[PDB]
């Protein structure tokens, strides 16, 4: 047991209503809008494949030019209540916005530097209109901020001097100067979802790291922070250096989700995948061509997996400088809403079932012990096979959507097969499960 000044907080997972309330949503939209969806990946003449979201740096642009951007910024086919009902049509719950992303470019009005909104032909506070409109329907609104900040020449990437242990002590108090100023400006806000944490200047300001949540939880009463904003005494990020999770979910998961038999291990905190619609473009890139696209199973399929295992998913958006959303991201949002609409009462406030993984799909568990088995991939048996714990009997099972009673069978101890319904539903679908737990 390593002695830690700035390691975990949190016991065991919250149970607060806040919390639970973050955990019940289940499916969230990430939106990232920034300078960067003016070139869309291409800087003079030159395509880039990496995120474009980054491309300043890929094509190596100085501060100075990138942020020129800013005269071309004047998104006139924004309008943050045609992008609340969108989300809402898609069945989410909550939208994930950038607020400043490394480039440093705010989409508030913050009075702590000129590279902001206010300072664009469009002048508009975007990220106080986003706040509005999602909250207008319903929907909670959650904060990411990049710590990592390019436009800020007090920024340092590791500490080798007073001289830059002073001039990154300044960079941190802007930085909790921002921080107060979105919290106070906007205190709808439920959540604060940090990046460009990972260098080592601020692993060796792992304090800094604590207060920050700290700060932010006085601020916001019921606030969530996630885990990648941590670093403890040690400078281990995420889990501190004694295995304890620190933040108040872990935030993880962008390249694969947690295996369903191998890390179990993730059931016992909150945590929460955010995922691209192409391999890897956060913000807008203009040639989707250059990348796998998923398509709404497969991103349907990610969502059920991570509630399954008692975790959140974010489906990410990257808009057009124009202030609209590209096809490709309509017709998934779409896509998404139409299967939410049948579906979604084995993803809301779900949560994992403490049963074995099987090849038909996965199973969630309801609020009054409702067990779903959502199938996406159907057995040619006619056959989905259920083993269950010690203990637990199945009782009924009956098609979602119907109501239809399916037959049930024992084939050993604690095992049974659910037929398949009478007519293939045609795309991944649920079965709801009674369940009896003996004495
Ligand atoms: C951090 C950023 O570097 C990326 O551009 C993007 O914002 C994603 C969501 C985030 N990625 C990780 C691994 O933290």
């Amino acid at each position: 047991e390593i002695p830690l000044k700035y390691g975990a907080t949190n016991e065991g997972k919250r149970q607060d209503p806040a919390m639970q309330k973050f955990r019940d949503n289940r499916l969230g939209a990430f939106i990232h809008w920034g300078l960067y969806a003016i070139p869309g990946g291409e800087w003079n003449g030159k395509v880039y494949g990496g995120a474009a979201e980054w491309l300043k740096s890929w094509a190596k642009v100085p501060a100075d030019e990138w942020l020129k951007l800013m005269d071309q910024w004047n998104p006139t086919k924004f309008d943050a209540k045609k992008w609340a009902k969108m989300a809402k049509e898609m069945g989410t719950k909550y939208v994930k916005i950038t607020t400043k992303h490394h480039e440093g470019f705010c989409l508030w009005p913050s009075k702590y530097t000129k590279y902001t909104v206010a300072n664009t032909p469009y002048k508009r506070d975007i990220l106080g209109e986003l706040v509005k409109a999602y909250n207008d329907e319903g929907i909670d609104v959650h904060f990411y901020f990049s710590v990592m900040d390019w436009s800020n020449p007090d920024y340092r990437y590791d500490i080798k001097s007073k001289e830059d242990s002073i001039a990154f002590s300044r960079f941190l108090e802007f930085t909790d100067n921002q921080l107060k100023e979105l919290a106070t400006r906007y205190p709808t806000v439920k959540d604060f979802w940090f990046d460009g944490t990972w260098d080592a200047s601020v692993k060796k300001n792992g304090w800094w790291t604590a207060h920050a949540e700290q700060m932010l939880k006085e601020l916001v009463p019921g606030v969530a922070i996630n885990s990648r904003l941590r670093a403890d005494d040690k400078g281990k990020r995420h889990f501190d250096s004694n295995g304890r999770l620190m933040g108040d979910y872990e935030s993880g998961y962008e390249r694969r989700l947690p295996d369903p038999v191998k890390d179990l291990k993730v059931t016992q905190w909150d945590w929460e995948a955010c995922m691209t619609i192409p391999e890897n473009q956060w913000g807008y890139h203009k040639d989707w061509s250059l990348s796998y696209v998923k398509t709404p199973i497969e991103v349907i399929d990610r969502i059920v997996h991570a509630v399954s295992m008692g975790g959140n998913m974010v489906v990410n958006f990257g808009p057009q400088a124009d202030g609209d959303f590209r096809p490709e991201e309509k017709a998934m949002a779409t896509a998404i809403g139409k299967w939410m609409n049948r579906y979604g009462k084995a993803v809301y406030a779900c949560d994992y079932a403490g049963f074995e993984k099987q090849d038909w799909g996965y199973y969630t568990r309801g609020k009054n012990d409702e067990v779903y088995m959502v199938v996406f991939n159907q057995p040619y048996s006619e056959r989905l096979i259920v083993k269950t714990p010690k203990g637990i009997t199945v009782e009924k099972a009956t098609l979602l959507t119907t109501g239809e009673d399916i037959t049930v069978v024992e084939t050993t101890r604690n095992e049974y097969n659910v037929s398949v319904p009478k007519k293939n539903p045609g795309e991944p679908y649920v079965i709801q499960l009674k369940v009896r737990a003996a004495k």
